[PDB]
C-alpha cells in the first residue's frame, strides 16, 4: 500500500546491550504496530482484503494499481494508544481490548532512525525480559519472538513497495500464511509467507512455550503450493520446550504452588550456545524471580536426554520431525546468525482456543475456558507487559 501524509508516532522504548567487562549500556528503540493495524483501505473505505487471501481483486488486479489504490494511514500516538500500544521507559503494554474493540497488537522493534528493523543476531548470545504474565488466562497468548522480516520491510524488492519497517511493512512467520500484502506489496498470487522464526515466549498465566522453528529458506519466502504446507519450507510445529508436555507440571503457574510465579514479575533469560564452528547447537533459558536463579527443570518423561534445554538430540526425541527435515538447531541458528526481527504480541484464538499452549499435557486449562467469550468472563482486559529487553554477551543480561 500508500502510506497518507498523517504523522507516525512511534512509542519510544530504551532496551540494552550488555557485554560481562561493560555491564549494559540504554539504547533508544522505537516500537512500530504492523501494517495491518495502520489500516489500509481504499478511497470508498472498503478494504484491500482479509488475512488468509489475495488482495481485494479491483483495487489490485497487479502491484501498481493494488499500491495506488490502498492507502495506509499514519499512526499518532493516540492511533497506537487505541490499537492497544503504549510504553514507558523500557516497558511496552500490549492491550487484548481498548474500549470494548478487539485491537491485539503485534508490533515490531525499530532502530533509532526508525527506517529499518533493529535486527538481531542472536547465535552465541544471550537475551532476557521482564515480564508481568498475571492478567493472562487460559486461552491468551502474550508473545515475544523473532521472524526474519527484512530489515527494510521489502522496500528494495519493488519498485511498488513503500511501506518499509517505518509502517511495519514486511511480516512473516514459520506458518506461511496467505496475507493480502507480502514485502509492502499486494500479493496478487495468493503466496504464503513464510520465514525461519523463534519463539522465545509464547505464553499466559497458566503455560510457558518455547519454540525454535526452521525454514529450509532464507529470509521471506513467498511460497506456493505443497512449500506452504506441513512438509513444505518452514517447520510450523516448531521443537518445543513446555514444562508440562516433560511432566514438570509445578515448574510455572500461578501462586505460591509453582517454581516460577506467573502472578508476579519475573526475568527470563535465554542463552543460545554456539559450537566452535559458531553453529547454534543448544538453546538453554533460566528465569529470576525474587532474586534468585531458578533454572528450567530436567526432561521428566522417559524418551527424551535428561537435560533442561533445547537441543537436535532433544528435539528428535520429542518428534519434531520437520524441525529436524529441515536442518533443525543448526538451520535456526543461520538465520539467527543473519539477523531477524524482534515480534512483540497479544492474541487469542477462536479457532483452537490455544489449547496446544494451556492444555492436556501442555497445561492445567479445561477445553472451554479459554474461548474468548469465557476469557473475557474471567479477565475483562487481558494484557501484558514486556520490559528491560537487554541483549549481549551470555553471563551478562540479568
Ligand atoms: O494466529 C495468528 C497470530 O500469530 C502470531 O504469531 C505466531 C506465529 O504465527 C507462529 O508461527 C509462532 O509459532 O508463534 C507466533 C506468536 O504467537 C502473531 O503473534 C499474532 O499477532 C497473530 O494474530
Ligand atoms: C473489493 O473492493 C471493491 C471496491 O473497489 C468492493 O466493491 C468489494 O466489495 C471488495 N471485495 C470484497 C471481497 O470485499
Ligand atoms: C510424571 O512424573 C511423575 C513423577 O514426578 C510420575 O509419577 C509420572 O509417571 C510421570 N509421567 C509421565 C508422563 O511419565
Amino acid at each position: 500500500q500508500t502510506p497518507d501524509k498523517a504523522k507516525e508516532q512511534h512509542p519510544k522504548l530504551e532496551t540494552y546491550r550488555c557485554t560481562k567487562a561493560s555491564g549494559c549500556k540504554k539504547q533508544t528503540n522505537y516500537i512500530v504496530a504492523d501494517a495491518g493495524i495502520h489500516g489500509i483501505r481504499q478511497k470508498n473505505g472498503a478494504g484491500c482484503g482479509d488475512w488468509g487471501q489475495k488482495p481485494n481483486a479491483t483495487a489490485c488486479p497487479d502491484e501498481a494499481s493494488c499500491a495506488k489504490n490502498c492507502i495506509l494511514s499514519g499512526m499518532d500516538s493516540n492511533a497506537y494508544k487505541n490499537a492497544g500500544i503504549t510504553t514507558s521507559g523500557n516497558k511496552l503494554r500490549l492491550q487484548q481490548l481498548i474500549n470494548n474493540q478487539l485491537v491485539s497488537p503485534r508490533v515490531y522493534l525499530l532502530e533509532e532512525n526508525k527506517k529499518k528493523y533493529e535486527m538481531l543476531h542472536l547465535t552465541g548470545t544471550e537475551f532476557s525480559f521482564d515480564v508481568e504474565m498475571e492478567k493472562l488466562p487460559c486461552g491468551m497468548n502474550g508473545a515475544l519472538y523473532l521472524s526474519e522480516m527484512p530489515q527494510d520491510g521489502g522496500k528494495s524488492t519493488s519498485r511498488n513497495s513503500k511501506a518499509g519497517a517505518y509502517y511495519g511493512a514486511g511480516y512473516c512467520d514459520a506458518q506461511c500464511y496467505v496475507t493480502p500484502f507480502i514485502n509492502g506489496v499486494g500479493n496478487i498470487k495468493g503466496q504464503g509467507v513464510c520465514c525461519n522464526e523463534l519463539d522465545i515466549w509464547e505464553a499466559n498465566s497458566r503455560a510457558t512455550h518455547i519454540a525454535p522453528h526452521p525454514c529450509s529458506k532464507p529470509g521471506l519466502y513467498g511460497c506456493t503450493g505443497d512449500e506452504c504446507g506441513s512438509s513444505g519450507i518452514c517447520d510450523k510445529a516448531g521443537c518445543g520446550w513446555n514444562h508440562n508436555r516433560i511432566n514438570v507440571t509445578d515448574f510455572y503457574g500461578r501462586g505460591k504452588q509453582y517454581k516460577v510465579d506467573s502472578t508476579r514479575k519475573f526475568t527470563v533469560t535465554s542463552q543460545f550456545v554456539a559450537n566452535k564452528q559458531g553453529d547454534l547447537i543448544e538453546l538453554h533459558r533460566h528465569y529470576i524471580q525474587d532474586n534468585k536463579v531458578i533454572e528450567s527443570a530436567v526432561v521428566n518423561i522417559s524418551g527424551p536426554p535428561k537435560i533442561n534445554f533445547i537441543n537436535d538430540k532433544y528435539c528428535a526425541a520429542t518428534g519434531a520431525n520437520e524441525y529436524m527435515r529441515l536442518g533443525g538447531t543448526k538451520q535456526m541458528g543461520d538465520a539467527m546468525s543473519r539477523g531477524m526481527v524482534l515480534a512483540m504480541s497479544v492474541w487469542w484464538s477462536e479457532g483452537d482456543f490455544m489449547a496446544w499452549l494451556d492444555q492436556g499435557v501442555a497445561g492445567p486449562c479445561d477445553a472451554t475456558e479459554g474461548d474468548p467469550k469465557n476469557i473475557v468472563k474471567v479477565q475483562p482486559n487481558p494484557e501484558v507487559t514486556f520490559s528491560n529487553i537487554r541483549i549481549g554477551e551470555i553471563g551478562s543480561t540479568s
